[PDB]
């Protein structure tokens, strides 16, 4: 049976906490509120839903990462899309900045994912496993503990075009085998690998269905809490 699900929401944020805070979450299932630097300590005064945590996003330096530590944040968003395709982080510095904060005790949101051009061409698996064996590569087995993958369609992400559930389910699924292969079917069997990339109300629960799913990674807005509730 499927590990413990995870909902992330990627970063009036007032409004939205409050409406977090006043929502009750029956099942298991693991939220995450991933905030840029500069509202880091804001969410955190705020939000004290406790099945909810913070993360960071993006911190590649070591007194930056001890820093957030020791404020009390312990989870943190890396390689992000716009992370590669941007600001120029390669497959490498991703790889990096994942073995860095799993050192410093943290647990990690892994993102990964193809282009346009990449899926048309039925380049998805070599690209997105080229990826994540960057990743693997700074990692011991034991590191798989602290790490989430996150699988987002660039092309899905703020466009308004999800992936259809057979789509997600292909890209996961072959996600797991490769891990499986490469790193012990015990490890594969416990990670989870969450589908981001315009998942909203309506399509989440579908999504989730899919035998490969374990949750979501989505923008921080009201629906998220019908993105919580479809983790199931
Ligand atoms: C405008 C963002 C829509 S979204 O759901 O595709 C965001 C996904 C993500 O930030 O990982």
């Amino acid at each position: 049976s499927k590990p413990q699900p995870i909902a992330a929401a990627n970063w009036s944020l007032s409004e939205l906490i409050d409406l977090f805070n006043s929502t009750s979450i029956n099942h298991d299932v693991q939220c995450v509120v991933a905030s840029t630097f500069v509202h880091l300590a804001m969410t955190k005064e705020r939000l004290s839903h406790p099945k909810f945590v913070i993360a960071a996003q993006n911190a590649g330096n070591a007194d930056a990462l001890a820093s957030l530590k020791d404020f009390g944040v312990n989870w943190i968003v890396l390689g992000h899309s716009e992370r590669r395709w941007y600001y120029g982080e390669t497959n490498e510095i991703v790889a990096d900045k994942v073995a860095a904060a799993v050192a410093s005790g943290f647990m990690v949101i892994a993102c990964i994912g193809e282009t346009l051009q990449e899926r048309e061409s039925g380049r998805t698996a070599v690209v997105v496993l080229t990826q994540i064996a960057a990743i693997a590569k700074k990692l011991k087995k034991a590191d798989w503990a602290k790490v989430v993958i996150a699988y987002e369609p660039v092309w899905a992400i703020g466009t308004g075009k999800v992936a259809t559930p057979q789509q997600a389910q292909e890209a996961h699924a072959l996600i797991r085998s490769w891990v499986s292969s490469k790193i012990g079917a015990d490890v594969a069997g416990e990670l989870r690998i969450l589908y981001g990339g315009s998942v909203n109300g309506k399509n989440a629960r579908t999504l989730y269905q899919q035998r490969d799913v374990n949750g979501f990674l989505a923008g921080l807005k009201p629906e998220f809490v019908d993105i919580i509730k479809a983790t199931q």
